[PDB]
DNA sequence: GCTGATGCGTA
DNA sequence: GTCGGAC
DNA sequence: GTCCGACCACGCATCAGC
């Protein structure tokens, strides 16, 4: 019964015979270091689910205590989303707890981290006293997480590094690599949460829980075909599934869970206001073509796409309002001028509500939407609704609670229909979206031209009669996007190569991105304008790796000017122009590219940008000019 | 008390 | 946001 | 088509080091 060989990857793996730990014992970490072995080693989801399923089973079994640290450690987070927990640990704090746990020097190390790509590696391989503490603990190493995300003010850093030391010097085997990497924030496993939800639902329902140790009931699938037993678990996949969208917080699920068993969660589980949902999402489409056949025959709505943040406001009885944003963080705090609003925005019949809405920078001096940089110049932290000095908007767009009952299973239509019955919008706080509901080929893109004169991104597009209910299990991405990037519209930019980054694991090795520079005719410079990472092939990745070794350089060119950018590992004569596509355009407080030409202090740099392709015909000296780019970002009224 | 390096969470 | 890998 | 882990600019909050 030693788990340096422990293995959940075995066939006719049995939960407690395989186990590596006596029952009631606490789950060792070094189980969960080996499941986590076993999935980094394939690559097909459908084992890596069975694999966790396995030491689940077994934790189900023998330690019920355990189950919940397993979960958050094997998705890498800390508990609930509306808590905001953070580790607060990056990699330079990391590092200097590795080298501190080991001897050598912080550059030392962290030349070993920059090209080996990975910090779980660089802390193992490394060799802690003669005595090897006792080994350490599933429970106890989650606790330690939540240990070093509580501490905060001065000399916290010190305390979350001693930490670190503790857990690493104690680690045996594979320990010390996937601890490391879970505080770096990249566990990259493989299976995320919705994964970890098939291995949950498949361990509950292979090995049922709650049982009177021994277990009678170890494998209740034996009884059954393989077509029997494969649809059997779809069927209770689609069971926890649904009910963790509706109410996605493991705290409150697992418990439940425990004790009335999976077919009945449904019952005990039910969507309710408090408790930050996850909420739908589009797909983009290349035009008005791609849109009649995705939803072929079926009345659609077009609604503006705003240039905001999500907020999803949540408004339970007893007034206690709560708002949240798309990743499930308590938002709160933030928008004090919403919460005095509310009652101005409900007909007092209304309860208790579940609002989809979008805030938007607003200017109330010219009744006009400011672009989405202003927005992100609010204060986060705790604010008082004396001093917002950026107002900003409501664009409520659907509904999904309406006192006491949930919408989620109903149309569009309906959902529309009580939020324009039972709300009330004021001009630049609260509205609806501007909206559209039509299929003809032509106003509909009329629409979208006034759209994006309004200040908009383009056009949302959500049907409102068939599949046109809430449910982001079934899917989560059910209505389209129609941006304009997205269309031979969009505008890109011909850009330079001034030199190349070395690249993180799965990418470690090969270089990892690029350091791009436009054309600056006065000064004669090429000015760094953005780095580029996103959406070359691996092939393409090593077509560029090929074309570029012939070029590396030692120093700059005196005539490039990155300013502020992060320092290519590898400067490059500047020769390649590739075609770049971005959404928008931003005054860059680090990018030198067109500085002045718009702003006293600030270059311009590109959100999101991708690589399309490369131009061979285009030389350095013919790529987008400053001037032409500084005329792009004005064009954006 | 301030600043630079950086973690985190908006896009 | 949108990407490619690998199923 | 789905899931996963990448990639990016930017600004607020935080803390070590001065
Ligand atoms: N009218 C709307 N309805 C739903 N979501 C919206 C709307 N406007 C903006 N959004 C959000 O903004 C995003 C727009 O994406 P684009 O590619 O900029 C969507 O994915 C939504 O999260």
């Amino acid at each position: 019964l030693d788990p340096s060989g422990y293995n959940p990857a075995k066939n006719n793996y049995h939960p407690v015979e395989d186990a590596c730990w006596k029952p009631g014992q606490k789950v060792p970490y070094l189980a969960v270091a080996r499941t986590f072995e076993k999935i980094e080693e394939v690559s097909a989801r459908l084992r890596m689910v069975e694999t966790l399923s396995n030491l689940l089973r077994s934790v189900v079994a023998l330690s019920p205590p355990d189950l919940l640290p397993v979960l958050y450690l094997s998705l890498n987070h800390l508990g609930p989303p509306q808590q905001g927990l953070a580790l607060g640990v990056g990699d330079g704090v990391l590092l200097k707890a590795v080298a501190q746990a080991t001897g050598r020097q912080l550059e030392s190390v962290r030349a070993e981290a920059a090209e080996k790509g990975d910090v779980g590696l660089v802390a193992e391989n490394s060799r802690r006293l003669m005595l090897p503490p006792p080994p350490l603990t599933a429970s106890g190493v989650f606790s330690k997480f939540r240990d070093i995300a509580r501490l905060t003010g001065s000399a916290s850093t010190a305390k979350k590094i001693d930490i670190i030391k503790g857990l690493f010097v104690a680690c045996r085997h594979s320990e010390a690599r996937f601890i490391a990497r879970s505080l770096s924030g990249r566990l990259r496993l493989g299976l995320a949460e919705q994964s970890v939800l098939a291995a949950l639902s498949q361990a509950v329902s292979l090995t049922p829980p709650g049982q009177e140790f021994p277990p009678a009931m170890v494998d209740a699938g034996k009884g059954k075909t393989a077509e029997a037993r494969k649809t059997w678990l779809e069927e209770q996949g689609m069971i926890l599934k649904q009910t963790f969208c509706e109410v996605p917080d493991l705290d409150r699920i697992i418990p439940v869970l425990l004790e009335h068993g999976l077919e009945r969660l449904p019952e005990h589980c039910k969507l309710s206001p408090g408790i930050p949902l996850k909420p739908m999402l589009a797909h983009p489409t290349r035009g008005i073509s791609e849109v009649l056949k995705r939803f072929e025959e079926a009345a659609f709505t077009c609604e503006y796409k705003y240039d905001g943040q999500r907020a999803q406001i949540h408004a339970l009885e007893g007034g206690e309002v709560k708002i949240f944003s798309r990743n499930q963080a308590d938002n709160t705090g933030k928008y004090p001028d919403i919460i005095s609003r509310i009652p101005k925005i409900k007909l007092p019949s209304v309860t208790s509500f579940i609002l989809d809405t979008e805030a938007v920078a607003w200017d109330r001096e010219k009744k006009q939407i400011q672009p989405f940089q202003v927005l992100t110049t609010r204060k986060r932290k705790e604010v008082d609704a004396s001093e917002i000095q950026v107002q900003v908007c409501l664009y409520a767009f659907d509904l999904i609670y309406l006192n006491g009952e949930s919408l989620v299973r109903e149309p569009l239509s309906r959902r529309r229909q009580l939020l324009r019955e039972n709300f009330v919008e004021t001009e630049g706080e609260f509205v609806f979206a501007t909206s559209l509901d039509t299929k003809d080929i032509e106003q509909i893109a009329e629409f979208l031209e006034q759209s994006v004169k309004d200040s908009c991104e383009g056009l949302m597009v959500k049907t409102l009669d068939v599949d046109a209910t809430y449910e982001i299990a079934k899917r989560s991405h059910n209505w389209l996007k129609l941006k304009k990037d997205y269309l031979g519209v969009g505008d890109t930019l011909d850009l330079v190569v001034i030199g190349a980054y070395l690249g993180r694991g799965k990418r470690a090795g090969r270089y990892g991105g690029f350091l791009l520079a436009s054309y600056d005719e006065d000064s004669e410079e090429l000015q760094a304008i953005c780095k580029l990472g996103t959406g070359f092939s691996d092939e393409e990745l090593e077509e560029h790796h090929q074309s570029l070794k012939a070029l590396v350089l030692p120093s700059p060119r005196p005539y490039v000017r990155i300013d502020g950018a992060v320092i290519p590992d590898h400067w490059l004569d500047p020769s390649a122009v590739w075609e770049v596509k971005c959404a928008d355009l931003s005054l860059s407080p680090i990018y030198p590219a067109a500085r002045g030409l718009v702003d006293s202090d600030k270059g311009i740099s590109l959100r999101f940008p991708r690589f399309i392709r490369v131009r061979e015909d285009k030389q350095p000296e013919q790529a987008t000019t400053s001037a032409q780019v500084a005329c792009l970002y004005r064009k954006q009224s």
